[PDB]
């Protein structure tokens, strides 16, 4: 559908259709150990129609992901990628913190 | 998701509302156009939680009547909102709230 996951030994990867949210109508953060992604989109319709759509969603994190590695991307195509790296050993790299989403060029 | 149809007879909206039960659903008539409004709270999901909100409006044409327009919701989560046509000035004018009615 709208959402999948991912898992690899190498990292944990989100996959969200949001078609038409700009990036500044996405907020992403890491916060208690989810990913949490809030959006809202407006627009025209015919005939001096109008949609708005909200959501919020929160993805469970798994503990081995580097939070502070986070990344966001977005498509042309309005794919949301969220990328989490896994780690191993001491450093964890958890926190909470803004993860900018980062409209990619393509 | 969405189309509208009008003709001499009527106006007919088609609104794809899967997401929503009925209880999350209102459609009210607001100064000369219909409002669609979808939310609901948190729900948990396969990974993680979800909510959603949607608001919807549509310009009724001049010659529908608000009062007699219908709402009903199919088992699937289709919406049809219907309204007739008629001649008269101002002829069924008001502001109300349309119950959204399941098909079964």
């Amino acid at each position: 559908g709208v959402s999948e996951v991912r898992s690899d030994r190498e990292k944990f990867t989100v996959y969200l259709d949001v078609k038409h949210f700009s990036p500044d109508e996405l907020s992403v953060k890491v916060t208690d150990d989810y990913v949490e992604i809030q959006g809202k989109h407006g627009e025209r319709q015919d005939d001096h129609g109008y949609i708005s759509r909200e959501f919020h969603r929160r993805y469970r994190l798994p503990s081995n992901v580097d939070q502070s590695a986070i990344t966001c991307t977005l498509s042309a195509d309005g794919l949301l990628t969220l990328c989490g790296p896994k780690t191993s050993g001491i450093d964890a790299g958890r926190g909470d913190r803004t993860i900018p989403v980062t409209r990619e060029d393509k």
